[PDB]
């Protein structure tokens, strides 16, 4: 769902450096 | 440069939902 869209996001964000 | 494209990145994910 959304959610865990947004969830994996910040996942994503967190690595992206 | 590289920095560049890791912020339009961010901007990218930000647009998704
Ligand atoms: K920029
Ligand atoms: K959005």
């Amino acid at each position: 769902g959304v959610g865990d869209l947004i969830r994996k996001a910040v996942s994503v964000i967190k690595n992206i450096v």
